Parts: C-alpha cells; sequence; structure tokens
C-alpha cells in the first residue's frame, strides 16, 4: 500500500522556509497515528527539517547524494525503489515527492488546515473528480489546536 501523508491549507501551502508554518499538535498525533510501525519515504530536505530518524518506524530517505549514510535511516537513489519497499508505505514529503509520487499513490491522507499562510513550498493541485471522500472528519479545537482543520482520507476513483 502506497498512500501520501500532507498536511495543507486552503492555497495548499506545505512548507515556509524548510518548516512547517503552522502549529497543530493534533495534525502531528494524527501522523505519528497513522505510521506507527510502518514506513516513511521522504526527501533529503524534508528529513534534514526532522534532523533525526522517526522512532517506532521505518524511515527512508530519497537523495541523489552516495555520502547518505545516517545511522536509523534506509537511502535510496531513485523514485523506482520505493515499489521495492515492503508493507503500508507513507510518502511524507515533500513537495518534489508529492509532485513525483501523486499519480501513483493508492490513497492520500490529508490535513487541510483551514486557514492561508504564507509558504514557499506547495501541495500540487487535485481534483475531488480523480478522489473520493473516504472520510472526512473535522479535528477539534482546543487551548492547544487553534486553527480549524478537517482529516480527509482520500482514494482514487
Ligand atoms: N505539510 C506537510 O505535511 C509537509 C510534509 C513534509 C515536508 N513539508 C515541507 O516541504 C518543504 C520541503 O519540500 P521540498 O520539495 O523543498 O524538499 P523535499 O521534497 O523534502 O526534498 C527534496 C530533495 O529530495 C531529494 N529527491 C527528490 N526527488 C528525488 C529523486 N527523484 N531522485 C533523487 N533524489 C530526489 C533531493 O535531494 P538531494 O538534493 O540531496 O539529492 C531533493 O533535493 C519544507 O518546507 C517542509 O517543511 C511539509
Ligand atoms: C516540515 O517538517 C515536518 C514535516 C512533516 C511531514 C508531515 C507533517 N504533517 C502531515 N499531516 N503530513 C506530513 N507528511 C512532519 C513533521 C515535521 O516537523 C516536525 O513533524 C512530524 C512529527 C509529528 C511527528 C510529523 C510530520
Amino acid at each position: 500500500t502506497l498512500s501520501i501523508l500532507v498536511a495543507h491549507d486552503l492555497q495548499r501551502v506545505i512548507g515556509f522556509e524548510n518548516q512547517l508554518p503552522w502549529h497543530l499538535p493534533n495534525d502531528l498525533k494524527h501522523v505519528k497515528k497513522l505510521s506507527t510501525g510502518h514506513t516513511l519515504v521522504m526527501g533529503r530536505k524534508t528529513f534534514e527539517s526532522i534532523g533525526k530518524p522517526l522512532p517506532n518506524r521505518r524511515n527512508v530517505v530519497l537523495t541523489s547524494d552516495t555520502s547518505f549514510n545516517v545511522e536509523g535511516v534506509d537511502v535510496i537513489h531513485s523514485i523506482e525503489d520505493i515499489y521495492q519497499l515492503p508493507g503500508h508505505v507513507f510518502i511524507f514529503g515533500g513537495q518534489t515527492l508529492y509532485e513525483e509520487m501523486i499519480d501513483k499513490v493508492d490513497d492520500m491522507y490529508i490535513t487541510v488546515i483551514e486557514g492561508k499562510f504564507r509558504g514557499d513550498t506547495f501541495f500540487p493541485p487535485y481534483t475531488f473528480e480523480d478522489w473520493e471522500v473516504a472520510s472526512s472528519v473535522e479535528g477539534k479545537l482546543d487551548e492547544k489546536n487553534t486553527i480549524p482543520h478537517t482529516f480527509l482520507h482520500l482514494i482514487r476513483k
């Protein structure tokens, strides 16, 4: 199983200066829950953003750099290597990966952040004409989680 994992705002911003533009613990708990015991694929920039392997799952980092050999982390140098990986594979970011994989994944788990932020990286445009809403569940707003947000599970029609 090949899935995208992404959080994006109303204009499909995903990134600003190699960080997330928003602070939203719920989303991060969601990511954790979904991908425990499974595999994350991710481009070098996103990994260096996170700065160390994510515990309790297989971290795979896609890079052109053949000197890459980080403890905790498996490296690949081709998009095609993704299809070799066993198990549930989540495409974890960032923009380059999403663009490369979006026509290939079986489904997407998306957090829509119901705000407009300044970004420098984006999720590719997509149509619900192409993608069916298997579930839509509103994040809960609270002291700690203060932007409206919706958990979409979409599956390719
Ligand atoms: N909202 C979210 O859910 C979310 C999730 C993840 C990331 N982000 C954001 O996304 C932004 C980063 O996106 P980005 O596109 O700039 O970076 P990125 O996708 O994380 O990484 C790009 C790098 O990945 C490697 N790569 C990609 N495709 C490759 C290929 N086909 N073959 C070999 N290597 C390949 C290359 O590394 P090398 O140059 O080393 O070869 C490339 O420079 C950040 O702002 C981050 O905060 C948001
Ligand atoms: C740009 O830096 C980060 C990028 C991601 C990828 C990501 C985040 N949220 C969602 N809904 N999907 C993702 N693929 C995550 C992240 C980042 O920095 C912290 O935190 C992780 C932490 C919660 C485990 C979760 C995903």
